[PDB]
């Protein structure tokens, strides 16, 4: 497994991959995984050749500070758990890396029809950055589902969406 | 020159150049082409082996429905032009194709740091974008507002696409 923390080694990989023909699915995530998230992971490994996770804690999707200052932050836990379900790649970045003159005034995405602006900002830019030809999402977070398919609808990625039950 | 209207038979096109590994470039416009354009046009073909242009007057962009249908629509003239620059591939789509939903609640993007044209533009770019997967994208130094908006919206937002502002 390759575990890649900036956004030039990842986009040499993505190079690489679409240089050796693979199909490539996402599984976005915020790290803190369980068993759960192995779904998704499952469901990638069966709809392509080469499964990338992101695991980045996006702080443009927490209302509080203290929540994001919160969340877990179990790195080389995350990593082992991919490792052992056979993913070929985690992207790791930075909060800076992402954002890099902070939130307030990034670039966002808005799907019309706080929160769910920080989803489709960073997942619009996580598939501007991998490029996947599929991505996989759990369908609990059953709003956060129907937002990614709107907004792919809407911007026309060229990404299938997979919702995993 | 291919001229394609649709977004499934713009797919198509899409990835197949992707699958030839083709270096791609983007000229976005709203038609109505005259010579500033084929700088763009002549630039877009010497920095890449495939050219694309959309002309597509985009109507998020424009404020009043007056100046959105006052608009010159010159497609034969465009399509002419285009074709003496031997471009391959001119992305034509009507309103209903980009905007099947309206543009109301259609997604959008804003970049910070007429009220709602700069947000038609990132928009509508942020989905030719997506839509074409270009390599690289031409566009005129004097909206250097718009220039600087979408210089901002590729670093923001982690488009692998060059941006070549041209005279
Ligand atoms: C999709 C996601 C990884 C984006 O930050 C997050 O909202 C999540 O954990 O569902
Ligand atoms: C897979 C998952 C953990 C992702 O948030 C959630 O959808 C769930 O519990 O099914
Ligand atoms: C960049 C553009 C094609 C977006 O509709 C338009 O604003 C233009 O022609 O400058």
């Amino acid at each position: 497994m390759l575990i890649i923390e900036t956004l030039p080694l990842l986009r040499q990989q993505i190079r690489r991959l679409r240089m050796e023909g693979k199909r490539v699915a996402l599984v976005p995530t915020m790290g803190n995984l369980h068993d759960g998230h192995m779904k998704l992971v499952d469901e990638a490994k069966a709809r392509a050749d080469v499964v990338a996770v992101s695991i980045f804690v996006n702080p443009m999707q927490f209302d509080r500070p203290e929540d994001l200052a919160r969340y877990p932050r179990t790195l080389q836990e995350d990593c082992e758990k991919l490792n052992k379900r056979k993913v070929d790649l985690v992207f790791a970045p930075s909060v800076k890396e992402i954002y890099p003159n902070g939130t307030e005034t990034h670039t966002y995405v808005d799907v019309p029809g706080g929160h769910f602006r920080g989803v489709s900002t960073i997942v619009s830019k996580l598939f501007n950055l991998v490029q996947p030809d599929i991505a996989c999402f759990g369908e609990k977070d059953f709003q956060q589902l129907a937002l990614i398919r709107k907004m792919v609808a809407d911007m026309g990625f060229d990404i299938e969406i997979v919702g995993v039950p």
